[PDB]
């Protein structure tokens, strides 16, 4: 399954980012052996993309979408829906899973 989403802490069920619209996030992700290879959190900002556009990994425009404001979850993020066998070279490495926790803070 391209991504799960997993629930840590219930949204209000009411407002979804959708297809062109802005998410406002925190998040933390790491690797199956738990490196942290990016965090909004650690940098102490929050990080906005428009869902559905690509900006951003496939587990993230399908996982965030799922997600209603003020909603923490783990987005658990198989190959095919972040980097494949590709990987990014000096941050992810090939055919990883990546989970991130992400707490949608806003929609604009």
């Amino acid at each position: 399954m391209g991504v799960q989403v997993v629930t840590l802490a219930a949204g209000d069920e009411a407002t979804y980012p959708k297809a062109g619209q802005v998410a406002v996030v925190h998040y933390t992700g790491t690797l199956a052996d738990g490196k942290v290879f990016d965090s909004s959190r650690t940098r102490g900002k929050p990080f906005r993309f428009t869902v559905g556009r690509g900006e951003v990994i496939r587990g993230w425009d399908e996982g965030v979408a799922q997600m209603s404001v003020g909603q923490r979850a783990k987005l658990v993020c198989s190959p095919d829906y972040a980097y494949g066998s590709r990987g990014h070279p000096g941050v992810i490495p090939p055919n990883a899973t990546l989970t991130f926790d992400v707490e949608l803070l806003r929609v604009e």
